[PDB]
């Protein structure tokens, strides 16, 4: 006896045509399908960040730093935080971060008008900051675990957050912007590796490593920066508005469109558009 | 030759509707033995990961890392109590809320079932953890007080997670709750959907270890950790455990449940349960 | 799909408890040696590794946590070899085929056979494992200075732990090794894949061990090893007071906490699925 | 009850080796650009990623101890990634392309002009992505600055230590370390030819990529990225150490292992067999 | 939805080995050896790989703490890669198929002579490759010279402990950690052929090689690449402390645990599985 092969694997053509697919169906939703789709992606996106911050504060102590600094607070903080977006995808979910690549692909293939494109990524987003800001006030901060304390030796999952804080806050438009688009195109690949593994196995380590190397690298994501920021407001850390929404998110937000509709978008459109092509005359 | 493993929100929620549905057929004695024995697993990781913890505790370790690598470790082994209850057809309070609560929302269960599938559940898990505790963990003396400093890093762990279980105030124990319950419903939604093998443990061991790891309270672990806290002469109170500790997490975890992800859940798939009948 | 889980795992354990029976005798035997060995091989290498971390140096600050997690992760590869090479080790069987005898596809003169021919076989493999290799090898030997010590030490250090235990103690956690391992076998007999059968034995296995929990195989080759090289123990303690109640414990759990009540949980469908055809 | 074999032998990984060869030549010269120019985006930025791990893991007092030992393991472990994010888009590495390209070249399905015309439009492409996200994103950043202070100056610091260590060695060596590199590589995309399954895809090339990442090999496309970038943040290294003394090494010794350590051999063994197979 | 299982173990990876064995004996001499080599070049590379990290994690001021445990932890977690290099490309190592060409000739389907032949064939491979992945790239590439300065020479001197420890041993000594190493190799070649599915190779191999190479246990392919390398770079060590008293006991030990330890039982238990093959075949 011999068993029989089984094609785990199909690039090319084929992920690039789900993925306009995927854009497409985005459109014969309701407002409040997608409302809701996109709240449970930021509860979601809310409650992992929470999980990492608290176990980068736990490894963030008085005296690791004396020798070790943020490295395993930091490692610790990416290794915890992918699973979100398995959650996201393998619920149904919507991300505004996820969406640009496929919808606006969708939209140059002339599939998806525009005022749907314009509807949903506004949707998407608004209901991606309800789902964060919403998690940061019941369930963190009336959860006391990120407020301070004035005991060098108790306080580490303030100072942790509250430096993270700081640091996202000094940048330049121009940095910030880059280390979006770099973050954007992580998570479409993660999003792509999630289209096309076709498995259990696949999805859930491809989406580890991409998000993982995400974080670990030091890059933003208007989703994950909005929990933070806010969060780290409610707690009376060392930042302002000011300094979040006017100066952080906005540039996060415009390097994400980047990465995903141009340095992505563009090229994938051109390289396939002549194979999607005889996959719609056929049917 | 070719097809996908993977499937995910409306194959998912009929999946789940109907594993809720099929807790209701079981003539009210096999539901107790699956609840006691998902009881003893989670009891069995429970002992198994505050050794783990207890381990990583030693008196100079304290001082440099303190308390990171025994919570990373005991996050790292807690997750196979899912896996064990999954494969063996169990039941479990923290994650029948979900499905049983779905299936009441579609009008496939009435609220005397739903009620007393819950009741007995919850208690099969209570007897399960608290014969584990009694039977293994007690009677071991792997938790005994050694006052000598240099070998008592198994007690002190213990002595030093119970007590911050129990000087939380409501609100911050129900946030913590459905934050953990958040988690489980959600690795049980992957073990119906993923149903490959591979996610099938991957999938579970990041959410129970994100679980752990971020300080969140789960209401049978909860169970066991107290009483035999309780067991080994602790610096807890019989109040503390019960009237402060569980009576929040157990809400919490119930609302996470039930509300959070069920409600819109529901909301968002009603229509397309109402096609799979015809 | 590659896993269904409860129903048709409870008929594939009790089937494959049931074909131990036409098997010959010598046959099992075999299997059983082939097993022992396998688990003196791993137990070997996980103490080698759990004594490079059992260092002069490094105890003075970690103690003893980085040796005992390096061996949790190394041993969990030995029920791999015993479940892909056909073979048949006792506490895995333990549950399978008090099964089997259950639901009266089993005598109880063949069922002891069984059980007999495999604690047997088991020993003999655990003990031949250690005097051909580990002993000869003059790995774990004694050198008089703390530098090098390291892997005798432990070994010294830990054998002085299951001895002293008291007798309940002893059961209680040789009940919770064969719980893991029963749910071990459950796994790797259900979930039908690579992925599923590795990384469902591993965590069962790395916790098992790290949890300090006793097995009656692999304290078989930790006590025979100990007794060649010359640590601080006996014959006595080194049967008497941790290997009858380990396997007592053993039995029990398998054989009644994990399976007399699943029985009346999955009978029914065990029944008609008989009556099927 | 199913029987399931995921996995393949050596005589058809390959034929599809060969396949995959072939096609490549069959597209444009505008689109092959476009792919090399992503391939080497991707490259940039997981070199990225993992400079900045392992520049995490170099802080002052953790070197007085364990001097350079964890960061490489650190950015060894985040390295990988990119050549599953190459492979799904359908995008063609430098390296990879060697080893697939030359055997379909030796089975005699393309010609010997066609090869130059893609080997020199992906390294183009390549050289392009890379300098060009080095730009974009690594300098537009600073990230990787001397902002002269020996607590966080440990992030420019690395960088300095691996690039001066890459650029003082010898012709001789650098052409070797690269053939391993180059060996290794080619043999991950064997692998994801021929193994066909996620967990395969991700970790078969995961190991392959973490071994010659901290074995100290050295990789065309990387360096292309690490040098470039080096020069921009003001190492204390020059242009000249950065191109005579470890590209064109590189280079030499990633082909000389791509297309004739793995290419000859294998194209000695299972020519037969695809004499069978096209028949 | 419908069901797959793709391990099929026991029985039937018994019958794959024994044909994978005879394979071996159906070939050529030219494609053998170029075989054998790849194999060698592939244990090579990994070795090599796996002495930088170790030595990486064998700095002056770690040793200190910690002594030898990184270093071996690591090498352990990077070795494991050439075996799935060897099983994925079509190679014919030594410890490997020394069990299945047992098994192909117990159940009379190799002669004596063929024996023979594949295995000087393969170990003759083996040591070409080895030496020859062990002059052009690891010791031309500088990457293991002494420089007499602590500081640097971590490379240097855990190579020079290695090798100081290996040739120290006495004979049963060496027999004894070979028959450990064959018996976990020949298992890995198990797994992968029964497993047919991707992780199953990956982490099996991945866990088997790890514990083998962790527990200090000898294979006769890395300690020709790891002694010559040695001796190339000028070691404390000499050749006679290499070949008369490693690498005879060595592979002694490896073909005693390959046909006598392992396998024979293997036989015993299934040579009649095996007759359960041919006569329903047709």
């Amino acid at each position: 006896l011999d068993p029989v092969s089984i094609k785990s694997v199909c690039g090319g053509e084929e992920s690039y045509i789900r993925c306009v697919e995927y854009g497409k169906k985005k459109a014969h939703y309701s407002n409040l399908n997608l409302l809701a789709k996109a709240i449970l992606a930021g509860m979601f996106v809310g409650l992992c960040a929470h999980a990492s911050g608290i176990a980068g504060g736990l490894f963030y102590y008085h005296k690791l730093r004396e020798i070790v600094g943020a490295s395993m607070s930091v490692f610790v903080y990416g290794f915890t935080f992918p699973i979100a977006f398995m959650c996201i995808i393998c619920t149904g979910s919507d991300l505004f971060t996820g969406n640009t690549l496929a919808v606006t692909m969708a939209l140059y293939e002339k599939k998806v008008k525009l005022l749907d494109y314009l509807r949903v990524m506004t949707i998407s987003l608004f209901g991606n900051y309800v789902g964060a800001v919403s998690f940061a006030f019941f369930v963190s901060y009336l959860s006391g675990a990120f407020t301070n304390v004035h005991a060098v030796e108790k306080n580490h999952f303030f100072q942790f957050l509250n430096d993270i804080a700081e640091k996202k806050v000094h940048h330049t438009f121009v940095e910030c912007v880059s280390l979006a688009v770099g973050c954007n195109i992580f998570v479409c690949l993660a999003v792509y590796f999630v289209l096309t593994l076709k498995d259990g196995a696949g999805y859930v380590f491809s989406v580890f490593f991409a998000v993982y190397a995400f974080a670990i690298a030091g890059y933003e994501h208007i989703i994950a920066n909005i929990y933070t920021l806010n969060i780290a407001l409610m707690v009376n850390t060392k930042i302002t508005v000011y300094q979040a929404y006017i100066k952080n998110l906005l540039p996060t937000l415009l390097g994400n469109y980047i990465a995903g509709a141009i340095v992505l978008g563009l090229p994938l459109y051109f390289i396939y558009k002549e194979h999607y092509y005889n996959f719609e005359r056929s049917k």
